[PDB]
């Protein structure tokens, strides 16, 4: 989409999420899991530097994240706060799409 609502989509202020309240927003629509991004939005784009075309890249730095993972209970969540680099999708030099954690 773009670099700006992706930090909408992605990029939140709080390393502690109440992602279990703000489920019930239609950003997140009661989904069954989510990252986020706690960060500030420069040292994101930063990782996109060089990238033109629509492709992922892993973080280089680790970042303060979460991930909301949905129980057996309907649309309630467990909270699991890492920091570890992330794989996002960069256009432009600008990261879009996020693809999810996973790097050694």
């Amino acid at each position: 989409q773009d670099w700006l609502t992706f930090q909408k989509k992605h990029i939140t202020n709080t390393r502690d999420v109440d992602c279990d309240n703000i489920m019930s927003t239609n950003l997140f629509h009661c989904k069954d899991k989510n990252t986020f991004i706690y960060s500030r939005p420069e040292p994101v784009k930063a990782i996109c530097k060089g990238i033109i075309a629509s492709k992922n890249v892993l973080t280089t730095s680790e970042f303060y994240l979460s991930d909301c993972n949905v129980t057996s209970r309907p649309c309630k969540y467990k909270l699991k706060k890492s920091t570890n680099k992330f794989a996002v999708t960069c256009e432009n030099q600008a990261p879009v799409h996020f693809v999810g954690v996973g790097s050694a």
